[PDB]
């Protein structure tokens, strides 16, 4: 199969590094242990390697295909085999609550598992949030809503999260659909809504719930003045969950996108066809973008962990390439027009190459786990001796690093997998181009990368008074006050200022607009290279923290594959601070120099 | 209008504003073109390219290309045939060529000016029309005899290939195995398998394709000092006459499907293996293969540098259009303010970074390629810079690794920012900047990859030619460095890639000693490749200010004003926000080890 994964990697991040199996069997997760955590990731590994991998390549060369009549899509059957392959491991439900069927977990074994889903064919794990989001429903719901969305995950309903509209984008608080309030206390939402995941699904489920935000007739502007819908595809029983009469929401179009082509992105049409699209408000309170965002963050962390997981794949496909082809002597012989020839894997560049995917690829894998352990204030405590709202700041930090240089790092990397298989790796024989064009949409659905550098800079650093910020720099520094390291925590320690003195120069930008308004502007100027910049330093301190647990387990004698792994990850921590880290230097001056030439430009000049 | 939006006015703004290729024009070899008449074929062929050009852009992405193995032949969707048809019907496939066949003799600097259109707007349908260019490179390069097959090659419009590469032999040229048994009456039956070849077969395009063919003579050596090059027509022909014959044993096995760049077919052709003989001739009636093949490869090296610039450009103005026009969003300084009139997002200061990031690098990429093109004709190297022919053709050898594999991986990396300026949108093929990624990709692996290209640039235009060329070029950017602070941030520029050059250097004398001391000049080519790049982009866009602040001073005004506005702000920019990074960059060069050569290859 395409995909190739990394068990290895995660149980060395899991339970050598951040100790999560200090957790397991106590207290949430009394009855799963640390043997059964590992068992797990093998098997969904191993489905991931075999049946969910197999259609990756039919879904994006025998796409969806839309019936504007009926308002369905139909789904290539190999795609729909791997989701059935999916279900019935009951992977639609990892970490899902105990009393929605789940099986609890710690939420950083939760991603890891899902890693593998996303790295073989991410769009079924997309198809598959039903439950997870049918479990955010129950959070927010009234009692009875409670009582539906147990439905909708013990029958694995599909659902979608339906914001966007061709006129409200990144601004969401723009959304004109609107919610007309019936007498009996239900709502029909009138409005047409763009780029909706999943919003057909073919026969993969018995039913879908949209969760729509939408505008209460006479209700504010922005996003304070809208709120959250269940607007099921399906009426059905509210007792029994027998499915009854169509609800008036219509898919009315379906992309044609770059990548992620077996995904289905709808133009979703509500109440335009004359039936209504009934929609309850979600916990009977008007309370919109705050509900949805519990959505949203659960879908940055998946696209970061996408990003990821395909960066992943995509070094071990190059890696095992690299390691059979045979091309050119040694560059120690390269005079000589007799010497042997040797594997790629003999030469400079490749090796630079390489270890410049595994370096980005295992720091990528170490933030994303990182970031989970945050996500359960008991594992955050036992792991961190962190408490419940430290550890949540912390979290609301790191998910704009985790979506959004995740999705930046991932693709830019692939260009280094696609490039070790030379000419090759332009073949869709070979699944590179592939996972570039998939990945291509990281950077821009769930927020684009400016609005992740926005909300990091303005809500998770300022808004947060630098809570989360100070306690992550201050692990940093204990890390680097902690002999054979010595030259990368000196190249961490230079690393670290620069970012902060980033943060600083910022700060004072913002500071600044207090008299000056435009040197705002400076702060949007600087905003992505601060963000990419602190997922680098967060990249290799954690890189580093994984080389001194190997040192541990090299002197204590590791031997064979173990050793080679250990071997590894010395050399990625220390490439990674000595080919990376130090660029850091030159963005901290360039972000001190900033000017607002550029914006007082006239827009004829560009 | 088309997908291709072109920029002619950046182009004669080069040409003949900051480089002076205006001065050649109306004397000597050029005494028949006149610069108003060079500054009408610009706006000519840009029409033709944003427009029958442009119109099978998206077809022959979407409707691709058929191997048919019932005939061993190609099969191409009509509309991008109808491309090519106009292309051949205005005479555009012999821009540059010489006047014997039928050319328009011109500065390469323009020639490549005009070629950028059909870049930009239709690449394939440039590749296909190599035949005549090539035709003449077999021209140059044969005997009395042979001048008169390729005279009638170029003459009746036949295609052409470039056939090297085998499933063992790609960036390791020498490894083929491809072989040339002569005959009795001195021809060459031409036995193996190639892998990769563009243009392979071309459906019913031309009566004939020349295909260039490296091969290694039985009992030749074994380097690419032991391969020659042949002569191998599709169909025979009459040596006089041109008239058509019997097929030829050269067949096209298969059709690549690739990422992009899909309606150029990219052909398995097999030589011998169809029993029937593949005839060729040995070029020049010499053995000398690779030397004459680089004819070929210095050209292609060229044309994929300026493609992917040429596609960089029109991501960047679709971009900039899609963002004077989409509202979204309030003025960052209305942020609190969620009652704030919306705005068009080019006032967003991510957008503005990220426009003038791909307007700096598109534009400086553009003065890369056509300062490069005025070392390529003595005449013009010696009216504009004052250089001599035999410096002037080891500054263009220096200067094609740059436009190959600078240009390539900056277009395909800053076409990230196009894409991202669209939001959403982007990723949807409704809009042209995902296609020109997929089409760009391939600029960094063909016609050379960019290690080969850094490896080239180093080994050969560097060290192996004792640094002339490098030095000539250093000491015109410490000319204009003698603007105050673009000047300060280009001799720090300066200076880094000074320090690189020295300690690669450094690494590779010491080789002598310590053997694995050159693994460390392998490590950091391509990061000294691309600093130079940016050296050069930066070095350029400040020459372009200097003169656009001439402009200005001199009472520009209208659109002409704005674009010199635009020329001044671009290079301030790049300046400040790519120049400094090369520092870091130097000092990590400065610092490389060879922990990652000593790395057991079971650790990765
Ligand atoms: C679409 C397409 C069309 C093409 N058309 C033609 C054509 O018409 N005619 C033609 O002759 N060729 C053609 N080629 C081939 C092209 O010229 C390249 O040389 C070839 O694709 C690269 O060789 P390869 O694919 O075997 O990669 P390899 O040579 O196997 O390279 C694999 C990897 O190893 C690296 N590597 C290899 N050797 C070294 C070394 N010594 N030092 C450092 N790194 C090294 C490369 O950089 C690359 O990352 C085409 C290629 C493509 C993709
Ligand atoms: C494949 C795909 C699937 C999707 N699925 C869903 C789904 O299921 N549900 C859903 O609700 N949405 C979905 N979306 C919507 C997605 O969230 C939006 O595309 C995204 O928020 C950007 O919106 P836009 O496309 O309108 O771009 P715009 O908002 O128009 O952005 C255009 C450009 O302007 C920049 N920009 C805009 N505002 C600012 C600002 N204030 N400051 C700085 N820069 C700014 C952006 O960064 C971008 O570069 C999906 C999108 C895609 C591509």
């Amino acid at each position: 199969s395409h995909y190739k994964s990394n068990v290895r990697d995660q149980v060395f991040n899991l339970f050598e590094v951040f100790g999560v199996d200090k957790v397991l069997g106590a207290d949430k997760f009394s009855d799963l242990d640390a043997d059964t955590a590992r068992e797990m990731l093998t098997e969904i590994a191993r489905l991931a390697e075999g049946p969910i991998a197999e259609s990756f390549v039919e879904g994006d060369r025998n796409p969806p295909v839309f019936d504007p009549e009926t308002h369905t899509v139909t789904l290539p059957e190999g795609f729909k085999k791997s989701m059935r392959a999916l279900f019935d491991g009951g992977w639609d439900k990892v970490g899902l609550a105990e009393h929605l069927g789940g099986i609890p977990m710690p939420r950083a074994l939760q991603w890891a598992l899902i890693e593998h889903i996303l790295g073989a064919n991410p769009a079924a794990y997309m198809y598959a949030m039903g439950p997870g989001m049918s479990e955010i429903f129950y959070n927010n719901g009234t009692d009875e809503q409670k009582k539906w969305a147990t439905i909708a995950a013990e029958r694995g309903w599909g659902a979608t999260m339906v914001l966007t509209e061709p006129d409200a984008g990144s601004d969401v608080g723009a959304g004109r659909t609107k919610a007309v309030q019936q007498p009996d206390g239900t709502w029909h939402i009138e409005g047409v809504k763009r780029f909706i995941t999943s919003a057909d699904s073919d026969d993969l489920f018995e039913n879908i719930m949209h969760l729509v935000l939408a505008r209460p007739e006479g209700a504010g502007p922005g996003t304070k003045g809208l709120s959250l819908f269940f607007v099921p595809k399906f009426h059905f029983d509210h007792e029994t969950g027998e499915i009854g009469e169509r609800n008036g929401v219509f898919v009315t179009n379906v992309e044609h996108k770059m990548g992620l082509k077996v995904s289905a992105t709808c133009e979703l049409s509500l109440g335009q066809h004359g039936i209504p699209a009934v929609g309850w408000l979600v916990g009977e309170v008007h309370n919109g973008i705050a509900q949805m965002f519990d959505v949203i963050e659960q879908a940055r962390m998946m696209v970061g962990t996408k990003a990821i997981a395909t960066l992943s794949t995509g070094y071990l496909n190059a890696l095992e390439y690299a390691k059979e082809r045979v091309q050119g002597a040694d560059m120690t012989q390269m005079t000589d027009k007799t010497a042997p020839r040797v594997t790629i894997t003999h030469h400079p560049d490749v090796r630079r190459s390489l270890m410049t995917q595994k370096a980005y690829a295992e720091g990528l894998r170490a933030i994303y786990l990182y970031t989970a352990t945050f996500q359960d204030a008991e594992v955050a405590q036992a792991v961190h001796g962190v408490d419940g709202d430290l550890a949540a700041r912390v979290n609301d930090l790191l998910l704009p690093i985790v979506k959004g240089f995740g999705s930046e790092t991932a693709y830019a990397k692939l260009t280094e997998s696609l490039q070790t298989l030379g000419g090759s790796g332009f073949l869709q024989d070979y699944p590179i181009e592939q996972y570039i064009r998939d990945s291509k949409i990281d950077s821009l659905y769930e927020g684009t990368t400016a609005i992740q550098a926005q909300d990091f800079f303005f809500r998770k650093i300022i808004r947060d008074k630098g809570q989360a910020l100070a306690y992550v720099a201050g692990e940093i520094e204990q890390f680097i006050k902690n002999g054979r390291l010595k030259t990368e925590r000196e190249l961490l320690a230079t690393a670290l200022a620069d970012v902060q003195g980033m943060a600083a120069s910022l700060t004072g930008y913002l500071m600044a607009a207090q008299e000056d308004a435009a040197s705002i502007y400076k702060v949007g100027l600087g905003s992505v290279r601060f963000l990419m910049a602190v997922g680098d330093l967060l990249s290799g301190w954690l890189l580093a923290r994984q080389a001194a647990v190997a040192i541990e387990k090299l002197d204590a004698g590791a031997t064979g594959a173990d050793k080679s792994f250990y071997e590894g990850k010395i050399a990625a921590a220390s490439f990674f601070a000595k080919n990376m880290l130090p660029l850091l230097t030159s963005t901290r001056q360039i972000i001190e120099n900033l000017d607002n030439d550029v914006m007082e430009l006239d827009e004829a000049a560009f």
